[PDB]
DNA sequence: TTTTTTTTTTT
DNA sequence: TTTTTTTTTT
């Protein structure tokens, strides 16, 4: 419970070694506060988890890293630091942690990423063949990867050498060679993914992202045991959303495909029995029983195909969302029985998998193990899906339910989808009650000056011993920067995107001509808006580092290097650069914000949530839209001031901050800045 | 900190005490210990304080005065814990009353385990129900029925003294004899009255076992953060700790199959009738059944493996050397730890859900779930320890026992860490802000390293280690009398040696030079045997086992005060904290050097681990505790300036053997006389 | 009452 | 080096 004397001493010595390690170190009261509270929670002195809000630039990273590393070493535990995206992962791994390793020269830290971001060596080799192709029928059936053209081949040769000259580690984000979305789909499914994941076991600090932490809690195969984990959820305000996205379930239900899956599974169970018989035979493994079971399950799937197909236009890609997540009684009945039958088949598959796997006819057995694993995976998905479709509520809210008919290989496949609108109870099972003590931190945790929204979405509760701390900002923003809202003619509506982007490009272009700022950042709410904006500043492309051209944090580095040379450099990007990115002083003195980032509203889950909110007589704009845009605006504005020596301005090109009823509330959530309103040149939409 | 108001207050109380003790003689180490205990308890000087003061210095008042002052200034409960119930009673009926005069608003209570309280229901049944004559209907019911009428009458006078408020309900606080069988039936409302008194008492007088339990089952004491804790006779703490931290759980395969079947059916019935609005994955029937099957198969395998180590179909035992399990058994234990921990969590979750939630049926399910939780708590802790290779830098003792109860055999698995320093660190040292550990025997070979290694108290943590001096003039105040026993106190000579000791003792009584005597034995066997030679002296003997211990002490004091000779005879409980100044005790008879029994699986495994660390087990486990024991025993005699008399030690190995020097050198310097012994007539 | 539109990650 | 069974609790 109580912090040891060795531990407090160790934290104090490291934190003091910081004064000599940041030569321009200035004491920060909230940093000290957050060190103490983080130490208390992680060491098990006062409560379960800590949701601690500390404003942008306070220095939260070192605030949780220092105590976390101390307690990890003393307790022989693993500190897991999770952030919102790979760019912020890279920043912790490449900038914060190395600075801390100057103070702790034996610190061992790694970063963890999902398998999909790692290049596959077989695909890379095939993609980097000098003599690539024939347009053979043989080639068409043998469609192992071909280098589309010669320059792309050259890319793959470069990446292939740089893998073997060890510049590249295997991750899409960790090379300077730009790679295409489709080319990455080709490149990525001993190998870099396993040599990367091996380092987790011996690392004291693992830098992950929230998606990977969610998958890790449910898989239970990527991180160490939860009881041996110290977990910090940096930029924690994204956890519910990520959790909701992690717990979405989708499975194919196309009846002929489903019947074939059941046929194969029957055949596979029987062959396991005849070749590697278990000691006790599962009742469900008896052939008459097993295909009685499979026949009932198939007929249920066929009827659900008929029913769902009556909703959608025959023979076209389509979708149908059930309002309020309420299924018709017949469909719910079917779902409940499918949950039963697919769970039973899942359990049978798991049983055979364990039996075969314990047996470790080695090659024959390995083939059967892989097959049984694939069947097990399929029934796992099924079971989760139908158990979710059968719920009338989950965490006090409906479950979004919808079906799609989508195309692959010229064939339509029927898919069914379920998403819990609220997810708190699942967070309780996967994180809150599984990890002894967790830090949830961010500069934007409170909504309307309350932890109420967060408590509703995450499930964290005072009654369970969760603490909620709101810290102050040490910087005097009015003495360091200014918010500038140009008097644009057009609000950034939907009818005005071209006009507004052209007027923004014009003003921006004079700010570049002003030569007042070597370091600037341009932030957009959508890729389309950004790509559209780049059409107006083409003559400037040499000075721009744009998200998409090189991996995000490699762009950040290039920016740091140019600004250090007295060169004008402009970062252009999206959400990844709008949050957590740390550019001190001259590295970022002018931030351009394209818009208020109101979230998109077209998803089945978001509109089902909207109808549920309205059924509870709550306004969806107030609940699901305005806080998202407020939080985003606070983070974006927060890119500017990172120190008492930071300086400059935040241009916000959304006149609605003064124009609409919600503009006052948005500005009130921000740090206090003087506001200037300069005039705008003519915007020539092209 | 130690404010001026608090210094003055402690000062003033210690001032009034001089008038309440008119035999007062100034005691320097007493003053020192008072200042150190106040400093530590107020937080001024580190974390915890291990302070050794010699026997009789007056430690009780030394820690009581600062503790009460500081506890009162703030809003803390001073928990005074000592080694046994007899010492609890001595603090409660003697010392605390003595400074309650000075502080007439002082509130103090004693806390004991639930086992020491009578269940008023059971007492009522036994007193108000005639013995049944042999009738199956009576047998089938197995209602509490007194074996005979004598027993019924005695339960009736126990109930009369209870309801007349003449008996507090504690086994130790009535003079009516109660054998272990009858107390087993009388006990499970006095217990809740005692706990309520804990809630607003300024001083709570406990024992070490109850503190340990309070630290793991967090319900007997208040929030640790609001506690001041003194551990009187603290040299017992590691042992208590070790004994409390032993985990055992049944693993009988048929029994285990039964328990898993019941838990499965119980979970399903909860699901069907009080479904929690969130289903835990493990509660899905296909998964809970797969889980329980795997668990059962592991338990059956473990049963087979262990049955290979133990004598065939009988009461048996098997201990794993060095606490190292065969690799297959380690694998099984690790998997059992996971599986039982998961089932424990599921039972807890369901208990929480039912509990937060059709009163009669649901109450029934809640009690069933709480028992299931209990069973899986025991299992998961046991396997978690069985899985460890080391705890607190030492092996984990691991062994299985097969015992018979009602015509069937039960298989049990037991684990106990040999060192518990880290567990004491997590449960005590890091849980209470400031703790006094005090005793007359804290150092061993004139160093605090033994206590440091056993307890986990360390300087690094800001724990202080103080050794005070004795004011008393032992050489000018008493003698060590070692008679020339013909036979050593070995094993095939015990009858002979007890007959000689009885003869010498009998002449010491016939001399009439001592009004107060204490006879101390190392075993109940030896004491009972020696009593066979003094039956004619029975009327002046007060013997442990005949009345509760401290009530024997009180009778002893009354008789001695009225000029009648009195002889206390007892064991460990009379050997340590007992205080009899002056006339109450001028002759102490020590039967033996109390070397500890070397019989425990834990003690054997410790012996071989010491050996593998190239340490002589005699030097670490037997001799130091014999020295502490002898020092404490000898320390019963001299309690003051003007105390007088002698300590007869009937173990001639203090002169014959080579550890004799070291035992004698560790005592206060006493002249040693070696008188002749009468012939020993073996009865 | 109010109002709003597409980022990021992993399975 | 040599030792041998008290006490208390969940
Ligand atoms: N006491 C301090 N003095 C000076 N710079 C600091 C101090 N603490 C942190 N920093 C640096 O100031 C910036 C703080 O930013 P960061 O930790 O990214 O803030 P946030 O809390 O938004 O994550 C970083 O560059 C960090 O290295
Ligand atoms: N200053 C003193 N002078 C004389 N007797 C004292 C003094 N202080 C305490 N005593 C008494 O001496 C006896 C021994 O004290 P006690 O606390 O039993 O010693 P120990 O330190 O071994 O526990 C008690 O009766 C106590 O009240
Ligand atoms: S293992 Fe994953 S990465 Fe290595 S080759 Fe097979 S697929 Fe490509
Ligand atoms: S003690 Fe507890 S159980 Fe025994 S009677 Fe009083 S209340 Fe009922
Ligand atoms: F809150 Be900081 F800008 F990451
Ligand atoms: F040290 Be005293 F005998 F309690
Ligand atoms: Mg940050
Ligand atoms: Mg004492």
């Amino acid at each position: 419970m109580a912090l040891t004397a060795a531990l407090k001493a160790q934290i104090a010595a490291w934190y003091k070694a910081l004064q000599e390690q940041i030569p321009d170190f200035i004491p920060r009261a909230p940093q000290r506060q957050m060190i103490a509270d983080v130490a208390k929670t992680l060491a098990g002195e006062e409560g379960r988890h800590l949701a601690i809000e500390a404003p942008t630039g306070v220095g939260k990273t070192l605030s949780y890293l220092i105590p976390g590393i101390a307690i990890a070493r003393e307790e022989q535990k693993t500190l897991v630091v999770s952030t919102a995206n790979v760019a912020l992962q890279d920043q912790i791994y490449s900038k914060d942690l190395p600075l801390l390793k100057k103070i702790i020269p034996d610190l061992k830290f790694t970063a963890a990423f999902g398998r999909g971001r790692y290049v596959c060596p077989r695909n890379l080799t095939a993609l980097a063949s000098t003599e690539p192709t024939q347009q053979d029928l043989l080639a068409f059936l043998d469609d192992e990867l071909t280098p589309n053209n010669q320059e792309e081949q050259k890319r793959c040769a470069k990446l292939k050498g740089d893998l073997d000259t060890y510049k590249w580690d295997g991750l899409r984000d960790h090379t300077d060679i730009a790679i295409d979305d489709d080319l990455w789909r080709r490149l990525s499914t001993e190998c870099p993914f396993f040599v990367a994941r091996r380092e987790i076991q011996e690392a004291e600090v693992v830098v992950a992202n929230h998606a990977l932490v969610m998958a890790a809690m449910e898989s239970e195969a990527v991180l160490p045991d939860p009881k041996n984990l110290l977990l910090v959820l940096d930029e924690g305000h994204h956890l519910p959303d990520v959790a909701r996205d992690a717990l979405e379930m989708s499975a194919e239900i196309t009846a002929p495909w489903y019947r074939l899956q059941l046929d194969l599974f029957t055949k596979l169970v029987a062959t396991c029995m005849e070749q590697f018989r278990p000691k006790t035979i599962p009742p469900l493994a008896i052939p008459e029983r097993l295909n009685a079971h499979c026949e009932e399950l198939y007929e249920l799937i066929a009827s659900l195909n008929n029913i769902l197909n009556l909703y959608m236009p025959a023979g076209q890609e389509a979708e149908h969302r059930f309002a309020m997540g309420e299924l018709p009684d017949e469909v719910l009945e079917i779902c409940q029985r499918l949950a039963k039958l697919t769970e039973m088949l899942r359990g049978l598959a798991e049983l055979f998998l364990n039996d075969l796997s314990e047996k470790t006819d080695i090659v024959r057995l390995h083939r059967l193990i892989l097959q049984m694993n694939r069947a097990l995976g399929m029934f796992e998905a099924q079971s989760k899906l139908w158990r979710l479709a059968s719920l009338a509520q989950s965490s006090g809210a409906p479950v979004t339910k919808w079906a799609t008919r989508e195309e692959r290989e010229g064939q339509l496949h029927l898919w069914f989808h379920c998403v819990g609108i609220r997810v708190s109870d699942q967070l309780e099972r996967l994180l809150w009650r599984s990890i002894p003590h967790i830090i949830v931190t961010s500069a934007t945790l409170r909504s309307l000056n309350s932890f109420s929204r967060l408590q509703e979405m995450s499930g964290l509760k005072e009654k369970a011993g969760d603490r909620f701390v709101a810290l102050d900002s040490p910087f005097n923003h009015c003495e360091q920067g200014k918010i500038v809202i140009p008097r644009m003619r057009v609000e950034p509506s939907i009818d005005n995107e071209e006009q507004h982007i052209a007027e923004m490009a014009a003003f921006f272009r004079e700010q570049v001509e002003s030569k007042k700022h070597l370091g600037m950042l341009v932030l957009f709410a959508s890729g389309r808006a950004m790509q559209r904006f780049l059409d107006y500043v083409t003559d400037l492309r040499l000075m721009l580092l744009v998200q998409g051209d090189q991996p995000r944090y490699r762009l950040v580095e290039l920016h740091r290097k140019r600004v250090a040379n007295g060169e004008r450099s402009v970062l252009v990007g999206l959400q990844s650069f709008a949050e957590g990115l740390d550019l001190k002083g001259d590295l970022l003195s002018q931030v351009h914000i394209h818009k208020i980032a109101f979230p998109p509203i077209d998803s089945p889950v978001v509109i089902t949530e909207g109808e549920w909110l309205k059924s509870l007589n709550r306004y969806p704009f107030e609940v699901q839209s305005l806080p998202s845009a407020s939080f985003n605006l606070i983070q974006q504005v927060g890119r500017l001031i990172r120190s008492h020596g930071c300086w400059g301005e935040v241009v916000i090109y959304d006149k609605r901050l003064l124009t609409k009823n919600y503009g006052k509330r948005l500005l009130d959530a921000l740090p206090v800045f003087p506001i200037e309103q300069p005039e705008v040149p003519e915007g020539i939409v092209k």
